[PDB]
């Protein structure tokens, strides 16, 4: 089954758990790029009533450092906020719950905006036609492949 957290048949509990970063896309390259502060690999999801807590780690020269983040629920449905170098709000546009989610973001940070995309999976990596759709939908936003980077074997 697919959901969108903006549907009305979206069950956030069954996003709980483990999770890891596929794929990681952006308007502005630079952002996720080796030193970029977006270029995050999430490890888990805690659903709470209004509230997501996130926990990730960074990497530097392959030392990881622990990163967590409480993203809050906006008024509108299926999308949460979270303030990490300036204001973030984020949908998850698709995800079936025991394979892969896709994130959308929107940064704003003094009168500047980028818009980040993220395919996570249950595993550390996922199949070739998952990672295409979500290519496919990163298009759609006007992200070009040139700007989607592969993390999966970056992402231990
Ligand atoms: C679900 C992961 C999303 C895209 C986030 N990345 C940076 C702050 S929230």
């Amino acid at each position: 089954e697919e959901a969108s957290s903006t549907g009305r048949n979206f069950n956030v509990e069954k996003i709980n758990g483990e999770w890891h970063t596929i794929i990681l896309a952006s308007d502005k390259r630079e952002k996720i790029e080796d030193n970029g502060n977006f270029r995050l690999f999430l490890e888990q999801i805690h659903v709470l009533e209004n509230s997501l807590v996130l926990k990730f780690h960074t990497v530097r020269d392959e030392e990881c450092s622990e990163l967590s983040m409480v993203a809050d629920k906006t008024e509108k449905a299926g999308e949460y906020s979270v303030t990490y170098d300036g204001f973030n709000t984020f949908t998850i546009p698709k995800t079936d719950y025991d394979n892969f989610l896709m994130a959308h973001l929107i940064n704003e940070k003094d009168g500047e905006t980028f818009q980040l995309m993220g395919l996570y999976g249950r595993e550390p990596d996922l199949s070739s036609d998952i990672k295409e759709r979500f290519a496919q939908l990163c298009e759609e936003h006007g992200i070009l492949r040139e700007n989607i980077i592969d993390l999966s074997n970056a992402n231990r």
